[PDB]
């Protein structure tokens, strides 16, 4: 599939393709391919259900998306789901103060960008991610970062990959209320780490700027940083260049 999708406040002009589905809040996709965002969507969530074997693309190509009960983009099922920045292209989205959720007991989504499986996020394009909830942006797998212009704004962590998180390029900015970077897996075979081998990032964060269980790798990055707790918090193994952590 290769899908366009374009919002026009309280419109929306969709392709009609397979498993694609636009109700009053909700852009559903749930096959496989590539799905291309622009416009402005006043109070919505994209849902990716497409499986664990299946793939998809989302490609913000100038979106502006509010959602007053919940996460702007939530991936419940993907083996993984990539999302491209368009070159020179503004993308903003925006997520409630206090989430509501139709089963009351649930506590997923909590992330303004939150997948239950891997996430990419690449490309030359901009990103800016308000996050008034919780996270900024969430997987319970693994996030990894190889481009973009990306704003985090976050109530409580900017970045949380509970497997790990992986920051391979692009130009970062990230303000959390708690830890900039963190990641939890403490249970799985090689997880629990933070990998940066390129990109620039800047970090504003109360608690710790990174906070990973296993391992902090950092080199060839420009990583600068202002923490209430520390720079690295990590028990486990340090593999950091000289000359790419400082102060902001
Ligand atoms: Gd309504
Ligand atoms: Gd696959
Ligand atoms: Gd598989
Ligand atoms: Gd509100
Ligand atoms: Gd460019
Ligand atoms: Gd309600
Ligand atoms: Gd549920
Ligand atoms: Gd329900
Ligand atoms: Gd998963
Ligand atoms: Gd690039
Ligand atoms: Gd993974
Ligand atoms: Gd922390």
């Amino acid at each position: 599939v290769n899908a366009k999708i374009v919002f026009d406040n309280d419109k929306v002009n969709a392709d009609n393709v397979d498993g694609l589905s636009v109700s009053e809040r909700e852009v559903k996709i749930t096959k496989p391919g590539m799905y291309t965002f622009s416009g402005t969507w006043n109070d919505g969530q994209i849902l990716v259900d497409i499986g664990k074997e299946f793939e998809a693309v989302l490609v913000l190509d100038g979106v502006n998306i509010t959602n007053t009960k919940s996460a702007p983009i939530y991936i419940k099922s993907a083996e993984k789901v990539k999302i491209e920045l368009a070159d020179g292209k503004d993308n903003v989205l925006t997520d409630a103060e206090f989430y509501e959720f139709e089963d009351p007991q649930d506590n997923k989504p909590n992330a303004c960008i939150y997948s239950r499986d891997d996430i990419t996020i690449k490309g030359n394009g901009n990103l800016t991610v308000n996050a008034n909830f919780n996270n900024g942006i969430g997987t319970s797998n693994d996030l990894k970062i190889t481009g973009g212009n990306i704003t985090v704004k976050a109530f409580n962590n900017g970045l949380k990959g509970n497997g790990s998180v992986t920051i391979s390029g692009g130009n970062i900015d990230i303000t959390a209320g708690a830890d900039g970077i963190k990641v939890e897996n403490t249970e799985e075979p090689h997880k629990g780490y933070v990998n940066i081998t390129g990109g620039t990032i800047k970090i504003r964060a109360k608690d710790d700027a990174i906070d990973s269980v296993r391992s902090v790798s950092i080199n060839n990055a420009d990583v600068k940083v202002s923490v209430g707790g520390k720079d690295v918090k990590c028990e486990g193994v340090l593999n950091i260049a000289e000359g790419c952590l400082g102060k902001l």
